[PDB]
Parts: C-alpha cells; sequence; structure tokens
C-alpha cells in the first residue's frame, strides 16, 4: 500500500499528493529513439513503474531486451504547484555509469493544466536531468 | 548575456527570449518583518550589490542581497506550453541545504495574451528554503508553441 514519500513533512505537498490520487492507477508510457536504440519511458504516480524495479516511479526500458534503468523512485518525491502547472520530482534513480559525476538519476515531470483531459500526452522533453511532461486538469486552478 | 552550461537547441531558445532581456521582474512575498523581494532578469544583471546575478533575493528588513542564480551558468528547456530557465551558481546557503550553491528555476508558461507578465515565486522565502528549491513562475507568449 506504499505511495509517494515526501523528501522531508510539507502538508501542502501532502494535500497535493491527495489531489493527484485519480492518476495513481494510470500508467503513462512514451517511446523515443529509433531501432535498435528505442527506449520506452514508463511513468506512474506514487505507484511502481516497470516490471523489475521495486520502488521506481519512472523507469527507462531498452526496447531491444527490456533492461530497466530506474530514473526516479516515488519514495523520494517532491511536488510543487504553480499557476497552471504541477511539478513532480522523483529522486534516487540508478547512478550514471560514466556521466554526470556518476550521480543518482532523477525524474522531473511537468504536469500542465489542460482543462480538457484528466490525464494525457505524457512524453520525455529532453533526456543529470530527465525532464518529462504531461497534461492534466488536476494541475488547473 | 546568458552562458549555457552546455547545445544548439538552448542557443535558439536564448535568442527566442531576447525580447525580454531589457525588462526587469520583481515580486515581494511574506509580510513584515521578514519580507523578501525577488528581482529577476533574463540574461542581464538583476542585482545591485550582486555581480553576474540573474535572480536575486532582497531581505527587505535590511536590504541584504542574496544571489539565487547566475546567468553565466544558464540552462534552458522548452516543453509543449512552457519554458524552464535555470540559473545555477547562486550564493551558498549559510546553514541550510548542505550549504550548497543556490539555483533559480523559473517556469515560463505559455500565455498568448502577454509578452511577459505575472512573475512571482511559487512559495515564500520560508517555504523555498525548507524545500531547498527556489522556484519561480511568469507568463509569456514566447513559451507558446
Ligand atoms: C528509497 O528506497 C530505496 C529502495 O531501494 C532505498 O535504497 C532508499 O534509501 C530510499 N530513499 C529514501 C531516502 O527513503
Ligand atoms: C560564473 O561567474 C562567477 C563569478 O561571479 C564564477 O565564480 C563562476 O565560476 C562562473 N561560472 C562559470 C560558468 O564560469
Amino acid at each position: 500500500e506504499k505511495t509517494c514519500d515526501l523528501v522531508g513533512e510539507s502538508e501542502k505537498q501532502l494535500a497535493l499528493l491527495k489531489r493527484l490520487t485519480p492518476l495513481f492507477q494510470k500508467s503513462f508510457e512514451s517511446t523515443v529513439g529509433q531501432s535498435p536504440d528505442m527506449y520506452s519511458y514508463v511513468f506512474r504516480v506514487c505507484r511502481e513503474a516497470g516490471q523489475h524495479s521495486s520502488g521506481a516511479g519512472l523507469v527507462q526500458i531498452q526496447k531491444s531486451n527490456g533492461k530497466e534503468t530506474v530514473v526516479g523512485r516515488f519514495n523520494e518525491t517532491q511536488i510543487f504547484q504553480g499557476s497552471n502547472w504541477i511539478m513532480l520530482i522523483y529522486k534516487g534513480g540508478d547512478e550514471y555509469d560514466n556521466h554526470c559525476g556518476r550521480e543518482q538519476r532523477r525524474a522531473v515531470v511537468m504536469i500542465s493544466c489542460n482543462r480538457h483531459t484528466l490525464a494525457d500526452n505524457f512524453n520525455p522533453v529532453s533526456e543529470c536531468f530527465y525532464l518529462f511532461e504531461m497534461d492534466s486538469s488536476l494541475a488547473c486552478s
């Protein structure tokens, strides 16, 4: 019954967490790259993404063989709300092998207000920083 | 002007933002005594005592300026209806957040009715320090796609 664990205990962030509950059971996926280097990014809200990555909230899957690399874990979550957007952050991903000071990967998902959908249009923006975006009326105010 | 921490993509993005270079943005948050004024500029000096600052925090009680981020260390990304501008290399925290260098993150949302407006931090000095993250927002049709 594990959900998001806030990095630190902002109640403003806990309320934000309850506001996104409607997305907890949805699964977001997007595939970029081209054969044979196609990678599938699967993202979940406060639930585990991927098939072999316990605690991962967003994983990168090599389409060729299904090898999973954790980008972020929902047990190290941060969440902020702007005028018409919500920023979700998952820390504690797998460390880089020979890049970025070999630091733990991290996922940043920019959820934009879209009054015409509860959830949709998830995709990576630019892949020491993994940026993604998606639309949701939940990020509307 | 801005110095990328790089990318042709961010370079085009920097030029796409030129229309905002000579404007200055300010927003004051929190109430007496501990009120703070945040001054933000695009690829241009924002501080009065802080050289190379892209975004500064001014303690209103005494005028102490803190560099939140420098434009000589810029990063820029564009989403569907937003643009994320990042200024790293701000002054280090004194007794918070591992005493690491501050950085400013500004979320520019698409707004097809203003070239630029509604600049403000997403939280107050207090909350921002607690979260070890200085996040700001503003509107601009330049962030529209
Ligand atoms: C998150 O969960 C992972 C499980 O592998 C653990 O290693 C890590 O310490 C946890 N992070 C925190 C700070 O809770
Ligand atoms: C940015 O400028 C400051 C001087 O104010 C300097 O300390 C820092 O090393 C510079 N960073 C880069 C990108 O060279």
